[PDB]
This record gives C-alpha cells, structure tokens and sequence, in this order.
C-alpha cells in the first residue's frame, strides 16, 4: 500500500512542524511569537516564501548559532503556522475561521492549489 | 482535492533526491559515488539512519563549508538512492532488481514498511 507509505511520510513531516530542531529559519508574527521552520521544506514547496527569505530576513545568532529570521506581518501566528502545516504536510483540512488569512498568504507567495482550496 | 495537494507535495520533495541544493549530509558508496541528503528529511523519517550519521560520519569541508558524510558500504548506488526516494516521498513503486538490497537497508535502519513492501 502507498497510502500506508504515504500517510506516515505525511506524519514524519507533520511532526516537524514549527520544531526547532534543524531550524534554519525563524518567521516571526504581530503577536511577536517566533515561529520554527525548515528552508529545505520552504524551497522545495515555495520558491516566493524562500526568496521572501532570503530578501527580506535578517540574521539573529543564538548559542553562536545563526538563523535567518523574517517578520511576517499583518497575520495570526495560527494562520501562519496553518500554512506551514500545509507545505510541510498538504493537509487539505484546514479551519474555515482562517480560509481567509491562509488565502492571502497563498496568493502573496504563490501557492495556487490553497486558493483554490480556500475559495 | 487532497490527492492532488499531496501529489504536488510527493514531486516536491522527490526534486530533492540526491540534490546539493540545501544538502548537509553526504552518503558515499563502495563505487565511490556521493549522494546528497538532507538531514531535515533523515531526522524525520529515519532515527536510525540519522544516528549513524552522526555515529558514523566524518566532517568533510568544500569551500569552507562543512559537512558530514559518511560511508555506506556493500550497497549499490543505486539501491542507496532509491532507498533515499522512499525517505523523501514514501515512493513504493520500486525496481525488483533491487528489492534485496532494499531490504537489508530498511532492516538496519529500522525502515519496517518498506521490509514489508520487498517481500
């Protein structure tokens, strides 16, 4: 069966979301709540996020250790994180209450299969 | 569609088999072949094979950049890399030419879908 295949990658990757372990990259809401991601995730399924990035990112060190980190404004960190979920994992099962913010994140960074989910 | 946002997602990440794009980990076959990886993905998907990576591997720097490669022995680079495919899109249509050596890799790395699928 691939869907049993399937189904554990999509739970392998869905446990990575907003983790920090490998993070090399930090998003940054209003709320001031920082937000854990993957670029390895972020380039393979949004080249506008990554080059988002990658412009508009500014460098923070930690434990001698540096991370891009972006702000992202204009967004609940619950809209944001919905997002990631979804290029981490393609889950279509998403909470109505947000279909709204994720919209103007799908259009603003090129992600054309979650305007169309959102309607 | 679900089906379709997962489909995208599966040739997503299957761009990055074996892609330096990104790439902190190296695997090097007894043919003396390099395979990148990325160890976002082999955290996620295969405790073991990360483990070994980090038990096993050795620093290694190009252009003052540093990564860990390591040895992966007594296996073909082809079976390597198909083996990396399953990590990166739990992909299970996989040649019978190679089903033998498949499974000795998913048995050491703990991989037990994949002992199933190689019958």
């Amino acid at each position: 069966r691939t869907l049993l295949s399937l189904g554990l990658l999509v739970a392998d990757f869905g446990a990575m979301v907003n983790n920090p372990h490998l993070s090399d990259v930090q998003f940054q809401t209003d709320s001031g709540e920082v937000l854990y991601a993957h670029k390895f995730v972020l380039y393979a399924r949004c080249p506008l996020l990554i080059q988002y990035v990658n412009n508009e990112g500014f460098s923070a060190v930690e434990d001698g250790v540096l991370t891009q980190r972006v702000l992202l404004g204009d967004v609940s960190t619950e809209a944001a994180r919905t997002f990631l979920h979804y290029l981490y994992t393609a889950d279509t099962g998403l909470p109505p209450g947000l279909s709204s913010e994720l919209s103007s994140l799908a259009h603003r960074f090129g992600v054309s299969e979650l305007v169309h989910l959102c309607e």
